[PDB]
């Protein structure tokens, strides 16, 4: 009867954890001490699965309804709350007693600080992101997730996004690396050069960064010249939000 | 012996006042109350005055260091302030006893907002507001920025951007509407749709957005039929954010 967690299996990982948005909610999950279970969802599952389980999907496109994980369920409540800022905002207030990550005065922040993380990062992670977790897919996964960014790119193959070597991988990273950068100086606008937005508290901005880096050491790999890299960057200020959080970076079998 | 705030004159208004940019600080210097002395300077004499009162550049591209208003020098204290953001930030520590705001805990948020913020809104509102602007420019400012302008946009006159009953115009405005649908979304992310962004009290985010509103306003004018239209968007947010604010909607006489 512990709140149900819904997640893509990778083999990136033994522990199959890898997607960027799911991490969200699990940091979120283990930062605030709630127990949940893991269930584990191939991609072309996800929609049925969603429909089971009463989650509404994440947004309406032209085509019709779209359904992503994260989800909860949450058997105490009752509630199925798909999206990992929902259910951030779910979990703060059904358990208050939890730390809070969205505190109230800082909602509308928080959702345009999303915004602002998807331009500056989200898009430009994707052409070397996307065919790398393609690539550590189950089978299944694959087949679904080749078709529908090979698609929404118009047609142009996964391999061709950005191969190795090529300029347009090089000029992929320079535009990862600016969009930290940008994030760096969020971080250091007044003077105080911080690890976390609010200062001394975490909160769901915090979460969503180290979702999303995770993501990028997890499918890159620890060891990969990329990511090694990337630790370098802006004096280690990412490395070191990824170690703050270490002790919630878990899959518990359990 | 007051601080010297330094504006772009323009003549869509008598009282000369219709930069978004500048509007920033000025409702920042009268929200919080401190008294100021505005000297008005043309477009092409920017970076001379900032040279000349030692004024930061706001932006550094290869093509070398960007001068732009809005500016502030504190006699008080000798300093030369530039970009509104900054010199709200420097108005807070320098003038504890008037109302904060960017209180810190917020203030990466803050920075993050601006980046949303520009994405969403300023991009946007440029193929209509350029051109709107620079129609009401003195003639030593109208050089200036129709040249700067046109030769930034690859050649393009300023009056084929976007024209009357043109589908170019028709399509700037629905992404301007859906731009400042996303702050809707971002104010009501939560459920309580909320004014002001951290709810009850008046922060720099808000000041944000009714400076570049007000230039809409004041400079395609109160009466015509977009401004009036603009004002029924959202259920009227952005106009009961601009009625808010009208107190210190003030360019004072001094
Ligand atoms: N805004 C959502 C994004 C969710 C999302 O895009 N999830 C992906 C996994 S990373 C998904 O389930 N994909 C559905 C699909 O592509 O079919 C959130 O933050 O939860
Ligand atoms: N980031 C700056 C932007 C200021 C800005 O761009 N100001 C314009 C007036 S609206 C300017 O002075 N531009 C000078 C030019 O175009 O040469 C701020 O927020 O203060």
């Amino acid at each position: 009867n512990v709140i149900q967690f819904y997640d893509i299996p990778g083999n990136a990982t033994p522990d199959k954890a890898w997607s960027p948005n799911t991490w969200k909610t699990r940091y979120t999950l283990n930062f605030k001490g709630i127990p949940y279970k893991t269930i584990w969802v191939e991609y072309p599952d996800i929609a049925s699965v969603c429909k089971e389980i009463g989650a509404e999907p994440t947004s309406i496109r032209p085509d019709g309804p779209y359904y992503t994980l994260p989800v909860i369920h949450d058997p105490s409540t009752g509630k199925t709350i798909s999206d990992s800022a929902a259910i951030a905002r779910y979990l703060d207030k059904t358990y208050p007693d939890t730390p809070v990550v969205i505190p109230p005065e800082t909602d509308a922040l928080h959702a345009a600080f999303n915004f602002a993380f998807s331009e500056a990062i989200v898009r430009a992670l994707a052409p070397i992101m996307l065919p790398a977790t393609n690539a550590q897919l189950n089978p299944r996964s694959e087949e679904f997730f080749r078709r529908t960014r090979e698609e929404s790119a118009g047609g142009v193959k996964l391999e061709d996004w950005a191969p190795p070597g090529s300029e347009k991988r090089a000029k992929a990273w320079e535009k990862i690396r600016a969009g930290f950068g940008q994030i760096a100086k969020w971080l250091s606008a007044d003077g105080n050069d911080k690890l976390l937005f609010l200062g001394d508290k975490v909160s769901y901005a915090d979460i969503t960064i180290v979702g999303w880096v995770i993501w990028v050491k997890r499918v890159l790999g620890p060891d990969s010249a990329e990511w090694k890299d990337f630790e370098t960057w802006d004096d280690g200020k990412w490395a070191k939000q990824l170690a703050l959080f270490e002790k919630y970076e878990v899959v518990p079998d359990a």
